[PDB]
């Protein structure tokens, strides 16, 4: 696989393809030193894509089950990959699952956790004849299932990642959209020059030699590599974060998503069970309540039921997991019951006094004495009615209660829990409000349980049921996903639609997720995310994958997502325009006048406004507070005038060398040498203006950028100086003389593209 | 054009005529201008296309049959032209044929005595050119919401 996606990676794209048609091009004509830059150039591309996918790849790959059954009769032990479906199988408790199962006969309901897959925090107690899905954890019981299929929410998730991941990225559907264009503008001045080169009678190595310097500047040679390495440096700067990228384009899409859509279960909530004090009943101990629920809980491993793990570490009190047996002196306890709903532990006191303290249900522990309490009517519907607004705020409810030896019930009370978001959630949020991205909720848990998250994280608690609104197979529905505040009890198939709807109306869209459900949307969102707590088939799917816990790293990721984006912008405007200039500029010299400067010349332009920009990736941006626009109409309308700017300010140059007595030269010089000087220095420093918001001036340029640009201006001053490829020597006195005007054009176009950037109406006029 | 792979649209046809007259108006007169230019250059003296030596009817017969036959791989795709790969059919057939149109002015069958090679690449790569043309202006016509409009009123 290896080979076949690097060597995609050369074809795919139009920049890439016309390389290949330069490379035979500049091979037939036996300009060998043209055949190696580009070849050599377009490895580059692929040297930095390829080794940071094998890199990265290696990461989550450091990320990256056996079951009893019965075989002729006699019962053995056999791994999962030899278990053929429609057969019985006998599986007991805490055992992984391998394969969905429908269980035939039980006297007592198995109860397993489907936080793994699903995401339900609350263990389903199941039935006979129910569905049961693979890979969950049982948490109760025993039981015999015969198996419907292999490897299936896992073979779910696989079809449907191989079904998408088509519609490679938002950033090569605009990296492909300019590299359309300018082929176009290479192909508008190729037959320009081609019909000039026609009229005057020109032998077909001239033309094609005329015809192979256009089209190493109009497609440019260094994108590819420059824009791939702006955001692979970027990404290293994620992995120092703990924070990796699998696919690049990503990196820019989540500067540019504006929708953020969320998983309850894993990325949220810290799936462990847990119990609001706040919402607790009357009891005259509020904190001694919860003190009596770990008395009647088991305290190893055989009877940890995962309600009763929550209690444990539940108290304030330092020595939470000691407190609830210090010296109690437990002498018989009552496990739990499909039909009692009850746990109920006998504890010695100091001067013989046998208590004991129970847990169940609240009806359950409301009827074991009717009349135990004052006002016993009352007292029903006082916790009945607080369970009503426990039950609208989506608590799961337990009553606990107290009797003494004789055998009077005390009922303490009832106390709820849920899974509870994390603390940096609430901010991980509030934040990326601020960040300027609207945030939902997408999950498989009840309705009524994600509202509660949804006003504990201030989202707006208005979220719909998946399967009745959300279409079983819209411009309506349009309307409604994207006012949707979240959606909930949603299906894997589900979540990827509410991804498509966003896409077709035009939002870019990332979402969080641990489990499988989601991965399938994973692979189709525009910036897939993955937590600490991922699945491996979250994690092959997700575009990102977070090695920190919670999802606080978004926002550390965000900020210089965006920050990546600035530095391509700056320089996907820069290079359009190097292009429209020399486009322009040796299109009207080779038709004007049936001369351009030397091929040798034209490669080591290319190459510059390479090299200095591959500094970018080191440059300082500013983030953007707004989700960033990628406006295309107005960044080519932008680039449409500082290439003619340029454009202008050649041909002003050029034409001073036609005059007798030099012109601009002073002494002596070469008229080849002194284009490609004045050329180099004044591509090479527009890279300052597009860099800065703004005047040029707002933001210093990064040592990196700025050494880079002056290295290369110097490197060009020597060639023109020394003469090399060109024409014998030029002086020094009329090299100082094209810096000095280099500026001059260089402050020139500080003016047009600051009263461009900033300016309201022509953002307006190139759109429409 | 009988065996080419082809589309079906999910809404019934339109045969748009108004707009159909009119984008076949222009891409003609692209085809005009384009023939007018490489025409005008075997004016000169020192030939303007002919490098070595050649035939003025030949080279134009030889440009107008490279211009015109591959115009289907335009129309047959709907937008760009590479969005649908030619079926093998059609692509040979007009292959065949531009090797065909090719050999007459070479040889100078039905014309003047004889062109040259190099003369006749020279021509084949500009008609690329050309034909590169067309696909921009097809392009801007097939897809645009304001042709339609305008050609029919
Ligand atoms: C919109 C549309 C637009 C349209 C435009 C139109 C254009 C028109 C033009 C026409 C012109 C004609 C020319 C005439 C001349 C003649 O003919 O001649 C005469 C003379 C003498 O004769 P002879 O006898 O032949 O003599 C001989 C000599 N010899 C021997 C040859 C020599 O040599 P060499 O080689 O060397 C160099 C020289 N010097 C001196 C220069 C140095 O050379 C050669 C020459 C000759 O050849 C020729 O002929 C040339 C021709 C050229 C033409 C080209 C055309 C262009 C076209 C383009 C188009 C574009 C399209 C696009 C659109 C879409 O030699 C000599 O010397 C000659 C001189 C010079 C001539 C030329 C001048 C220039 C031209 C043209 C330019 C213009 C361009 C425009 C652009 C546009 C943009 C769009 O006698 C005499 O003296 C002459 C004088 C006369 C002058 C004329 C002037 C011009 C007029 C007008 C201009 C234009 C205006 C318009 C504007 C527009 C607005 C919009
Ligand atoms: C707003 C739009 C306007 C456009 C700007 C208009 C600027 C043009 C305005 C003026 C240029 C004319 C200068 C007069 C020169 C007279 C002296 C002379 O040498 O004549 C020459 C002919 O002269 C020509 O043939 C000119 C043809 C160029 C027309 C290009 C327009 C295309 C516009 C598309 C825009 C391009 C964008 C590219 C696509 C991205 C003599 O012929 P020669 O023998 O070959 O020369 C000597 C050869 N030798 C030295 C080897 C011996
Ligand atoms: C915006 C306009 C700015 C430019 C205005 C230009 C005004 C200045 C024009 C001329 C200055 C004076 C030159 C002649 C004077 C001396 C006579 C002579 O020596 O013959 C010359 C004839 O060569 C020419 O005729 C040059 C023609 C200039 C065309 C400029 C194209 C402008 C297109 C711009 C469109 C860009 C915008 C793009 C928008 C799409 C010599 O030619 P040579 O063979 O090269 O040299 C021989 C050596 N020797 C001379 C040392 C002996
Ligand atoms: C806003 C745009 C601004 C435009 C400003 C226009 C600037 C134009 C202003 C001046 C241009 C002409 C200056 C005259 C200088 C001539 C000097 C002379 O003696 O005659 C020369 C002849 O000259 C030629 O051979 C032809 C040169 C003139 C063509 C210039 C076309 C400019 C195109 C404009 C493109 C604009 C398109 C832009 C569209 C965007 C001498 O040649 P000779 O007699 O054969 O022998 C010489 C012997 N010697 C070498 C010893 C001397
Ligand atoms: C889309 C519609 C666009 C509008 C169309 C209008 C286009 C205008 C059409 C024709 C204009 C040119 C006709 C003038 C011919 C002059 C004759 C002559 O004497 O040659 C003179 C040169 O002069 C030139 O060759 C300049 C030609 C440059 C034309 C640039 C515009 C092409 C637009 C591209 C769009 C084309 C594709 C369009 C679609 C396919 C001198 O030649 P010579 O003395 O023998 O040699 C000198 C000696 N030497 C060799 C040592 C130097
Ligand atoms: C878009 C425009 C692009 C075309 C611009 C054209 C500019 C170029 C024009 C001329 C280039 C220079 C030619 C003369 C130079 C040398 C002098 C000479 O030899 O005499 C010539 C006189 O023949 C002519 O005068 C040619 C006339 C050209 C008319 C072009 C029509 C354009 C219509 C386009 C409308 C299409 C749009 C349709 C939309 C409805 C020789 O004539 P000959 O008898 O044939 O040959 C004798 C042999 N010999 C020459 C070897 C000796
Ligand atoms: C966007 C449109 C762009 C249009 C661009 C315009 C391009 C025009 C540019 C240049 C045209 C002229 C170039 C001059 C070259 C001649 C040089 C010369 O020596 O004189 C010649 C005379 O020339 C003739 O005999 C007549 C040729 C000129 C007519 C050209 C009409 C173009 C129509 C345009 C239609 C446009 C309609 C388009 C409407 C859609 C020499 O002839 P001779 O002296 O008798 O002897 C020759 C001896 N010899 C053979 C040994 C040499
Ligand atoms: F387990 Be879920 F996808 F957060």
């Amino acid at each position: 696989e290896s080979l076949v996606v690097k060597f995609v990676m050369f074809f795919v794209g139009p920049i890439q393809f016309v390389m290949e048609a330069a490379a035979i091009l500049a091979a037939g004509l036996s300009d060998w030193v043209d055949f190696g830059v580009i070849c050599g150039l377009l490895m580059l591309n692929a040297g930095v894509g390829f080794v940071q996918e094998f890199q990265a790849g290696s990461i989550v790959d450091e990320l990256k089950n056996t079951a009893v059954v019965i075989r002729d009769g006699q019962l053995v032990e056999i791994p999962a990959n030899e278990v053929v479906p429609g057969d019985i199988l006998q599986l007991e408790d805490g055992t992984v699952i391998p394969t969905d199962g429908r269980i035939v006969t039980e006297d007592c309901f198995l109860q397993i956790d489907q936080s793994a897959i699903t995401g339900e925090s609350l263990a389903v107690d199941k039935h006979y004849g129910d569905q049961t899905f693979s890979s969950s954890t049982v948490k109760r019981g025993e039981g015999f299932m015969v198996v419907t299929a292999t490897g299936t929410f896992v073979g779910r998730a696989a079809a449907l990642v191989n079904k998408a991941a088509g519609g490679q990225g938002h950033f090569t559907e605009v990296l492909n959209g300019i590299g359309i264009i300018l082929l176009v503008l290479v192909i508008a001045t190729l037959l320009l020059v081609w019909t000039a080169c026609f009229y005057r009678t020109n032998g077909i190595v001239r033309i094609l030699r005329y015809t192979l310097g256009i089209t190493i500047i109009g497609v440019p040679v260094g994108l590819p590599a420059v824009v791939t390495t702006t955001m692979a440096v970027g990404a290293a700067y994620l992995a120092k974060k703990q924070a990796i990228v699998q696919k690049l384009s990503a990196i820019e899409s989540l500067a540019g998503v504006e929708i953020l859509c969320s998983d309850k279960t894993g990325t949220l909530t810290k799936n462990k069970l847990s119990l609001h004090e706040p919402y607790t009943v009357e009891g005259v101990s509020p904190d001694d309540l919860m003190l009596t629920a770990c008395l009647a809980a088991s305290r190893k491993k055989k009877g940890l039921d995962a309600i009763d793990k929550a209690f444990l570490k539940s108290l304030k009190q330092y020595p939470k997991a000691k407190d609830a047996l210090t010296k109690y002196k437990v002498l018989e306890f009552h496990p739990f019951d499909p039909v009692s709903k009850k746990v109920t532990a006998v504890v010695e006191s100091p001067e013989g006094e046998r208590i004991v303290c129970v847990k169940g249900a609240p009806l359950f522990v409301l009827k074991t004495v009717e009349e135990d309490h004052p006002i016993p009517e009352d007292v029903h519907e006082n916790y009945e009615n607080k369970v009503a607004e426990l039950a609208s705020r989506g608590f799961r409810a337990l009553g606990v209660a107290r009797k003494r030896g004789e055998g009077h019930w005390e009922i303490l009370g009832v106390m709820p829990c849920m899974d509870p978001p994390r603390d940096d959630t609430a901010q991980t949020v509030s934040e990326a409000r601020h960040l300027g991205l609207r945030v939902k909720m997408l999950t498989g848990d009840a309705v009524g349980i994600a509202k509660e998250t949804c006003r504990q994280l201030g989202l707006g608690t208005n979220i719909y049921n998946a399967e009745r609104l959300g279409l079983g197979g819209g411009s309506e529905l349009a309307d409604f996903v994207e006012n949707a505040d979240g959606f909930a009890e949603v299906f894997p198939q589900h979540k990827y639609r509410v991804v498509e709807i966003l896409q077709n109306r035009g939002y870019l869209v990332a979402m969080t997720g641990d489990g499988v459900n989601d991965a399938p949307s994973l692979k189709k969102a525009d910036t897939g995310i993955a937590v600490e707590g991922a699945t491996d088939a979250a994690r092959s799917a997700a575009d990102i994958v977070f090695l920190a816990p919670g999802l606080s790293a978004i926002i550390d990721a965000l900020k210089t997502s965006r920050q990546i984006f600035h530095r391509m912008y700056s320089y996907v405007v820069y290079r359009i325009a190097l292009s429209l200039h020399l486009e322009i500029f040796l299109g009207l010299w080779i038709a004007i006048l049936d001369n351009s400067l030397d091929i040798d010349l034209i490669v080591f332009i290319a190459i510059f406004a390479d090299v200095a920009t591959l500094a970018i990736a080191y440059d300082n941006a500013p983030y953007s507070p707004k989700p960033v626009k990628w406006n295309l109409p107005r960044l080519w309308g932008m680039s449409i005038i500082l290439g003619i700017v340029l454009a202008i300010g050649s041909w002003i140059t050029l034409t001073t060398m036609f005059l007798p007595k030099g012109g601009i030269i002073q002494n002596f010089g070469a008229m080849n040498g002194i284009m490609f000087l004045q050329i180099s220095l004044t591509e090479n420093w527009l890279i300052f203006i597009t860099r800065a918001a703004g005047p040029f001036w707002s933001s210093i340029p990064s040592w990196q950028l700025a050494g880079a640009v002056f290295a290369v201006d110097i490197i060009a001053t020597m060639f023109t100086l020394f003469g090399w490829w060109s024409e014998n020597w030029t002086d020094i006195v009329t090299v100082v003389r094209v810096w000095i005007w280099s500026i001059g054009i260089f402050c020139v176009l500080g003016g047009f593209y600051y009263e461009m950037s900033t300016s309201e109406a022509f953002d307006r006029l190139m759109n429409g």
